[PDB]
């Protein structure tokens, strides 16, 4: 099912970027936000799919996983989903998903069939996987806040079986799921370029982006990394240079590897997540019924 | 089949009380105040009272579910991951019948909780996107076929219609086939008068936005005429009571008209109302609108 015909993007109705740092000013130039789709209900988890040169993201509430093609076309990749939220792409260019409904991590084939990868920790059902990433070694890392258990429009209500909201690492060899850290409503996550630092946001309690040291098979030196001026640092991404681009109530905030705020990119509505394409020349941002994109020069 | 709302008392709705000018309607309502039975959907539609299960069945069109309100306040998912089910109705055998934007057809559910196809084409071409339906005393299913489900991603799958008309159809209980009874402009809600001599059908285009009345005599609809216009918004879905009054949804709540088309009063609702229906005894009025399912308990 094609939900948007091929066609050019239309400028988004919002104020141009507010840039402080000269380095970010050079990166964005006079780029202006564009609207790629605006017919969803609750856009989430954008992930660039190089193998298909498609931007994958889901409409959590509409229970679909959509795919934006470079010609502007938007197709339905997965329909009538079990409330899929976050999306990611593995080393084999396969799509992996966080599903609120099945409360698990799944992986789709070519037929568009999402197969279960894990739905329990130590024999107890996960809360409701929210966002995920795939490390270079193939392990899938993800957050498990209880959001999918407290809102009917986003899953099936239920009292949690687990007494913790954790960040987990699913080994690529089939070994047991690993509880890496307990947080307060962990949400988005992303590794630093060298994977020595893992960033995870918490959106209950302190609303922030937390940093962890990834070394010797565990997470260490937990500390506050950054806070966004408005709203929640929901989903976010880190570019090859080390900058963290995070969603927020008013748009996307950009921070350097030291946590310094460099600038803000307004969006017409609350932003839920964001990611870059392969070349990192296009910044995709999800939020409400929309998929926005900022073309960098 | 999960439970989306635990059992528990309803909460009064945050809206103004009924504005009643008619004395007869003031008596019918008494001091009744609107209640909220559910507020966690996205686009509530097609409420239908299911006597056999003493449950109010309705759809969350955008959320792709058909929900069921139990009298203790519990709300369960009756049909999940639907093909954008909109209108719901109950046939003589107490089976649920549905209008599905996605499958562009009329379907019927079994005790298995599975909706099976009844009809999805006219003259070999796919229907536009069945919106609302009713079941006549003779078992025939009547429904409206506007193209809403073909021009909004959040409510179906976009496509160019195969039919060059938006019709009201009649599906015979014996041997079909579908009967094209009338063509309208975005036909939406529909309901029969108690004696079934008049069929009311609303038209809600982007040419008139109104509730239209037809004469149902012989084997066709005759004498098309304007019946009423609601003060605000669209007369989406509506129902008719045993006395002949037509209770219709609108942008500000439910409007009540007598059989002569005279406005009797207005029942404010906190948000736009999409449809409404009564329970078996017609002692409780259920109203759908956005994330909500509201109810007005009559004395
Ligand atoms: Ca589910
Ligand atoms: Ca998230
Ligand atoms: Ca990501
Ligand atoms: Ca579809
Ligand atoms: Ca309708
Ligand atoms: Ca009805």
């Amino acid at each position: 099912c094609r939900v948007r015909p091929a066609g050019p993007a239309v400028p988004a109705d919002c104020d141009p970027p507010r840039i402080t740092h000269a380095a970010l000013a050079a990166r964005l130039g006079d780029a202006r936000l564009l609207t790629l789709y605006d017919q969803a209900t609750w856009s989430e988890g954008p992930a660039w799919w190089e193998a298909q040169r498609t931007l994958v993201w889901s409409d959590l509430v509409g229970r679909r996983v959509l795919g934006w093609r470079e010609d502007g076309t938007v197709d339905v990749l997965l329909d009538a989903t079990a409330f899929t939220n976050g999306n990611a792409v593995d080393a084999q260019q396969r799509l992996v998903h966080c599903e609120h409904g099945r409360r698990a991590i799944t992986r789709s084939d070519a037929d568009g069939q999402a197969h279960l990868l894990v739905g329990r920790y130590a024999g107890k059902r996960l809360n409701s996987p929210n966002d995920l990433i795939v490390a270079r070694d193939g392990a899938i890392w993800f957050t498990d806040p209880p959001f999918g258990l407290r809102k009917p429009s986003q899953g099936c209500p239920a009292d949690p079986e687990l007494a913790h909201h954790s960040v987990y690492r699913l080994p690529p060899d089939g070994s047991p799921l690993q509880r890496m850290a307990d947080l307060d409503h962990p949400n988005g996550l992303a590794f630093s370029p060298d994977e020595q630092t893992l960033y995870v946001s918490q959106t209950p309690g302190s609303v922030e982006i937390t940093a962890f040291a990834w070394r010797d098979g565990a997470l260490h030196d937990r500390r506050h990394f950054a806070s966004v001026p408005d709203g929640l640092p929901d989903g976010f991404c880190v570019d090859r240079g080390g900058w963290l681009w995070s969603s927020s109530g008013t748009g996307v905030c950009v921070f350097d590897s030291d946590g310094q705020l460099l600038g803000h990119i307004p969006t017409p509505g609350t932003a839920s997540n964001c990611t870059f394409d392969q070349a990192q020349q296009r910044l995709f941002i999800t939020g409400g019924p929309c998929l926005w994109m900022l073309p960098l020069p």
